[PDB]
């Protein structure tokens, strides 16, 4: 490309695994989101708020893509495989899933900081820290304020509807 | 009628029908109202929902007989039976009733829409379809929802106690 | 009733058949309206003038059932009996029908006013004074008003539209 | 056509037909519209009706015209035929001859909407409940309310003006 | 008095013994009220509803009075006694408390009604049907359904709680 400019070829490729790992991440929240929808489940807040960090993946995917325009890499895109679950449990047992999902995505962005600063790619590293890391670290914190409570509030039918209707 | 046109006398007769089990429908919601504003009863929230579905099963009586006459079809009334109890027990007994109850209508519309479809009627096909179709596939999904999180919650009288507060 | 007091069996039961009176007079006028809605007859002000007294009817009876349940007295509902007529003829019958219709109301409130001086019941007196009472004899005397106009007025056709155009 | 999919050649010549019939009875109205602004006819109500009709079904085949583009069809136009009277009588006559038309036209509607449900044609029928089928009964249903009043009252220059006076 | 006009000196008595009643049903939601503003209580809203009830019963002496002046009947005062209890045991057993004191008001409202008509004193008879008799009937009511609450909710610390946290 005429704009690339210190961009190495094991940073592009690592960037379309990311945006692939962050589109599965989006997968799988909207299935968690419909799962607490079914009228056997019935839980809107929880369905909300997985449904609201599935929009946050994908705008995490389009931003990872914009940047690998802006530095002349080419969006190379794969099949996307499904979630790992079809019905994800209680409550506690699909925050539990997000909280694993979180922690590996924020692995995937830290290996992805150490290539940049292996590859000496400080607008990479700009990038990640100013939309990514701080935004992972915060997630994840909340996902175990949550965990926390859940597990606090197990009457487990009880707890779970008190939690639904009072945090989320 | 002057005005009639592809109105059988068979879809006539089965809008009478309907509008008299729309009319015996709002009737059980006035009693399932009343009954959870008794003092010893005493779940306003509960009272409210059922007293809302009285005047919409009414509100669908009146659409049903202003459609008739657009078609040029005649009103005819019959006795309306009391409702099926003169007490209703818990939210969830009150629950499960008014989900049969409106399965009981939705299948009756599903069957006038079928009469229609076998007598070439379309604007019957569409009145249905806007008015009355959705509108009982939305509420039934709705008490299903309400139906799991009575049963998630039942410490029972605590637990009917929150429905009607955080819920209703 | 824990709340029940000096609330005799005589004037629970009234108020029971006064409800089924107010319900039944409801679909009265329910059916008056339609009644004026057909394309054969076609009067819009004399169906708007009886389906907002269907509304009243109906605000009556859920009055009479919230006091009912503030007494501690319980709720008992019958069958309602079908409107006496299909047809109502012409705007001079269906007037004539249901000032029959308010007198009958009237008397009902009356003897229930006198069971409740019998019984020494000063609540009762006072909510049947505050909000029935007064309300009958101004509609009786409205409904009185009409009839004579339209007397007056039967050239029958020219009369009824004229009444329903510039009256209604 | 590039963008045609599951639209037959029956429909589309059917379609093409209907767009005849919507202009000729706008033609109709046209002609109903200016006979009552003559100065020996002289009912101003009269004739805003039907000139108000005349744009109505003018833009029905507006509608016509644009599904057909949009389905991927070609329009066809063919000669307007006049209307059937130079003069149209009475309010009455008037009003006769305007249902007849209205149902004429409501036919062929019924007619297009087995054709398509034959062709299993979905788009079609939902377009012809959506925009024609609803606003041709309600049209012929207030077509037989004006009916039934001009016949009532029939003194029948005095009864003509009334209702031009009173109701259009 | 110059004033008094059908005016027994029977009436004029028990008005008296009504605003002492009044009054010491004022002093004891005082009592009720202090007592839930205990550290070791700790019932806001239990509090504040007794507090609330305190003022309308010194407000509905206050109206007794200025009626028994309007009449031209002399007030008489009489010692206030202390309330029944010094401690109010819990939000049910304070509530059972409350319900037998409004329960004591009503009937002496009842007998003074039935002292008026035996005397033939409409005024009275109206004044008490205007401004007290419905406010009792009402009261009663609600504490009752409060007492339902309570009930249903006895884990008692909990239910305690959440009754005045939910309701109150």
């Amino acid at each position: 490309s005429q704009i690339r400019q210190n961009y190495s070829t094991e940073v592009e490729a690592a960037v379309n695994r990311l945006v692939n790992l962050y589109l599965r991440a989006s997968y799988t929240y909207l299935s968690l989101g419909f799962y607490f929808d079914r009228d056997d489940v019935a839980l809107e807040g929880v369905c909300h708020f997985f449904r609201e960090l599935a929009e946050e993946k994908r705008e995490g995917a389009e931003r990872l893509l914009k940047m690998q325009n802006q530095r002349g890499g080419r969006a190379l895109f794969q099949d996307l495989q499904k979630p790992s679950q079809d019905e994800w449990g209680t409550t506690l047992d699909a925050m539990k899933a997000a909280i694993v999902l979180e922690k590996s995505l924020n692995q995937a962005l830290l290996d992805l900081h150490a290539l940049g600063s292996a590859q000496a790619d400080p607008h990479l590293c700009d990038f990640l820290e100013s939309h990514f890391l701080d935004e992972e670290v915060k997630l994840i914190k909340k996902m175990g304020d949550h965990l926390t409570n859940i597990q606090r509030l197990v009457q487990a039918g009880l707890g779970e509807y008190l939690f639904e209707r009072l945090t989320l």
